[PDB]
């Protein structure tokens, strides 16, 4: 039992939820939550705008430092840091933009991370100003992670096409 509360249940492990991903993480605390990622850490906007907006730009100082002694990450890849305010970890997620024009495949690896933690609150990858067609991030999502994932969708809209849409 945890307390993640008012998802819709989409297969034995994948949940979503017409939320706000700060405050479904401000109410959980999870010990992990997802950031959607760049390779430079710089959490301009979109879902890293906000999460780190809500840190009051901690996670940005932290992240500058994680980039000035490792260097970027890769397209696909992931970093653990912080989770600050907002949960005990932040699983920093690069998927792929196709507004850079990167490889819409390499949304299957960057999923592929959540694996290595057992609960996870998450937005969709590659999804909102990523480029890539949230349904089919939904169907990545459900068809590579195994570990038990909560979706935080901003949008009713958009929240009731992915629901009406799953296969
Ligand atoms: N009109 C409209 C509209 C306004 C914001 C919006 O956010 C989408 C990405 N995003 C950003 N900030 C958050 N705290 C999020 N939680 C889940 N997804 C989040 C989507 C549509």
């Amino acid at each position: 039992v945890n307390s993640f509360s008012g998802y819709l249940k989409l297969t034995d492990n994948v949940y979503i939820k017409n939320a706000d991903i700060v405050e479904e993480a401000k109410k959980v605390k999870p010990t992990v939550v997802v950031n959607a990622a760049n390779v430079y850490l710089k959490h301009g906007g979109g879902v890293a705008g906000a999460l780190n907006k809500a840190t009051n730009n901690a996670m940005q100082v932290e992240s500058d430092d994680y980039i000035a002694t490792n260097g970027p990450l890769k397209v696909g890849g992931s970093c653990v840091l912080s989770g600050h305010n907002l949960a005990k970890h932040c699983l920093h997620v690069v998927g792929p933009n196709v507004n850079k024009g990167e490889d819409i495949q390499l949304l299957k690896s960057a999923y592929e991370n959540f694996n290595q933690h057992e609960v996870l609150l998450a937005p969709l990858l590659s999804a909102g100003i990523f480029g890539a067609d949230p349904i089919h991030s939904l169907r990545v999502c459900v068809d590579t992670v195994r570990t038990n994932v909560y979706l935080a969708v901003f949008d009713k809209n958009l929240y009731d096409k992915l629901v009406s849409s799953f296969l």
